[PDB]
């Protein structure tokens, strides 16, 4: 069972987040790869001059959305409008983010609460609209997430707990269909250190650590979400993509499967 | 572990109406310890503050509101506090009633699991640490199984528990580095015998459960022996496999 870019040619992709960064760059690949994509972010013409490109690399549509993440009902009418545009939803592929920075957690419950809405909360949203589409489709969701979403790092707090709180639905939500014979995959992205210009900014002289190409992790988010893989790996680190599994998890769910 | 530790100790135990929140109370009490109780059902904090009045709590205090208000919580240190002259241990352990059930577009239980199970404890925190810093006190999240571990008909629960788990591990780290010797203890627990659980698995998850009593005792023993995480469950296997080494390794790599 190899990954062909010819798999991803008919498909109606919509992209969250593809205003820059990994989003952007899985807006390109799926574009090339010929295919009706929709981009959505907060951006006049940034958004509008990736469309561009993306017919221009080889698309097969191309169209965007503005609006923030914090108004759910954004989300509400956007998968809507974005549906009522390809003609149903074929992979969804949550990815956007309430920029953050690196500090110690003091009382910037705001911006807890920010992250545990735009990061988490509108995935569900999105997710809930997306899914009947989706389940029409049999399609595949991608929830792009981080190290930080499986193990404990100090200056992410509220970026962390957020991630945190994909795997717990995600997965939950996963073993719900899976049993509800509902055919519509779910792939999770634990992503180390990738070269955007947001990291490489937001990290560059302080959280010392070296990252990983750009495009090499949007395109791989992209194998794994298409093979309708569980979870996606992607670090420059060898040892880590041995260390981040974690087995326990993988046989005490097992286990509990007969319960 | 000694009790007299606790003895004459401010500690505070949201949830504490029903349940292993109100048994944790009954054992501050016999313990000797100053209890602030909270909850919604006023009723219901009356009767265990008195209990609690004459197990052997050096005082003991109730105070009724909704963790879905923000400020409630936050008005709800101050005055805890002032009741005992101080803040010693901070124990989250309150939860928005749920139940079993796949998930759909109730969006609203979504949004209110994240209220209710986990920013409120972001806001609990935020506003007794002054406190907690003024005496090197702890603060004791609960968390559970499907905490650690994703299971169906929980998705919500879950969510939020998985974040409590990514905020405070990832506070605590900020923490030791930050000279703040406050203490967070996780307690990852499983199948507990309280109804409000116990009628909500009625024929539908299969484990014989532990009792409230032992785990409501450990879950304080943890805090107060400052142990980042508390493992309480009756079944021998989780014990071992819910235990992370991978990610205990992963993380000591980086400090
Ligand atoms: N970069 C890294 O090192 C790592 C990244 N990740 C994961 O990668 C994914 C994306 O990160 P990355 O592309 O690098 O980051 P970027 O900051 O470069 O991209 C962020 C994207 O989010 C959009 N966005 C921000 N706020 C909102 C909003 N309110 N509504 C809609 N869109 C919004 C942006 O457009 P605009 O703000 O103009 O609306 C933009 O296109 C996330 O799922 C993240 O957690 C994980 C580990 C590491
Ligand atoms: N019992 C079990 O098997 C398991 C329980 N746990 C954990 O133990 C903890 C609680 O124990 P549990 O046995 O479930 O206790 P209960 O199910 O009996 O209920 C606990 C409390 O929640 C309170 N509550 C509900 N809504 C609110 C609110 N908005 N504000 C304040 N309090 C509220 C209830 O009082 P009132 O409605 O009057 O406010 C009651 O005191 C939770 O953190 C749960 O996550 C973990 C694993 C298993
Ligand atoms: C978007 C990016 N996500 C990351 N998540 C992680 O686990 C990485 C690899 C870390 C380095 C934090 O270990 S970087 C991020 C960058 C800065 C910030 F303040 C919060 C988040
Ligand atoms: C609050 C209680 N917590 C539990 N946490 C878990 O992970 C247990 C042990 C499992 C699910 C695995 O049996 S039960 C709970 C009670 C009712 C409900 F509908 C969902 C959760």
């Amino acid at each position: 069972e190899e990954f062909r870019p010819e798999m991803l040619q008919g498909k109606k992709v919509i992209v969250t987040g593809a205003s820059k960064g990994i989003g952007r760059e899985m807006a390109y690949h799926l574009a090339k790869m010929g295919a009706h994509v929709v981009v959505t972010a907060r951006s006049k013409e940034t958004l509008q001059k990736v469309v561009s490109h993306c017919l221009e690399l080889g698309a097969a549509s191309a169209h965007y959305i503005a609006g923030t993440m914090e108004d759910m009902t954004f989300a509400e009418q956007f998968v809507a409008q974005a549906g009522k545009l390809m003609g149903g939803l074929d992979m969804l592929i949550l990815n956007h983010i309430t920029n953050t920075s690196l500090n110690l957690f003091h009382d910037d419950i705001h911006h807890v609460r920010k992250s545990m809405e735009v990061n988490f909360l509108s995935y569900v949203v999105l997710t809930v609209a997306a899914l009947p589409m989706l389940k029409q489709s049999n399609g595949s969701i991608v929830v792009v997430s981080s190290l930080a979403g499986k193990v404990a790092y100090p200056m992410v707090a509220a970026y962390s707990a957020s991630k945190f709180a994909l795997d717990g639905f995600f997965s939950s939500i996963r073993k719900e269909y899976s049993v509800s014979r509902v055919n519509v995959s779910i792939t999770l992205c634990v992503l180390g250190l990738i070269d955007t210009e947001t990291a490489m900014k937001a990290v560059s002289g302080i959280v010392h650590m070296q990252a990983a190409p750009k495009e090499e992790c949007a395109l791989e988010i992209i194998k794994g979400g298409a093979l309708r893989q569980e979870e996606v790996y992607y670090d420059s680190s060898l040892w880590t993509t041995l260390l981040i599994r974690n087995p326990s998890r993988k046989i005490l769910e097992f286990l509990y499967s007969t319960s």
